[PDB]
């Protein structure tokens, strides 16, 4: 396991467009292509990410491409971040991967709703974390997810990751 199986996992993997958990067109593993709710704006974002005309249709390999772009995008993102960048510091690298884990579903614009659950993972208090980070939008439209992200951030384990 590693943050790439973990996006894969959460995210899933479809070649053709289609519209995420927020209603929004996405393509691959999770990548966002527009919150607009023109299809022909999303065709295009798509045209211009892969560099061809693709017509709403990648391959698996042009797929993962815009995944790794997008996972190291995220973590730079992360240590261009001075409210971010010393909590990811602080963190193991089980944990490191549960905080990209949020940042690609939700951005840093999300991620800056929990500084309090932020403030908690960087003291080590894994449990009232845990609690806290479960007090979310996140949670209760994602709860599945957020429950397997949270495990990480409690145990610092792959445990939610296996079977
Ligand atoms: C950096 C970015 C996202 C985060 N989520 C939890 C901790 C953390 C640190
Ligand atoms: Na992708
Ligand atoms: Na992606
Ligand atoms: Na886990």
């Amino acid at each position: 396991m590693n943050i790439f199986e973990m996006l894969r996992i959460d995210e899933g993997l479809r070649l053709k467009i289609y519209k995420d958990t927020e209603g929004y067109y996405t393509i691959g593993i999770g990548h966002l292509l527009t919150k607009s709710p023109s299809l022909n704006a999303a065709k295009s974002e798509l045209d211009k990410a892969i560099g061809r005309n693709c017509n709403g249709v990648i391959t698996k390999d042009e797929a993962e491409k815009l995944f790794n772009q997008d996972v190291d995008a995220a973590v730079r993102g992360i240590l261009r971040n001075a409210k971010l960048k010393p909590v990811y510091d602080s963190l193991d690298a089980v944990r490191r991967a549960a905080a990209i884990n949020m940042v690609f579903q939700m951005g840093e614009t999300g991620v800056a709703g929990f500084t309090n659950s932020l403030r908690m993972l960087q003291q080590k208090r894994w449990d009232e974390a845990a609690v806290n980070l479960a007090k979310s939008r996140w949670y209760n439209q994602t709860p599945n997810r957020a429950k397997r992200v949270i495990t990480t951030f409690r145990t610092g384990t792959w445990d939610a990751y296996n079977n």
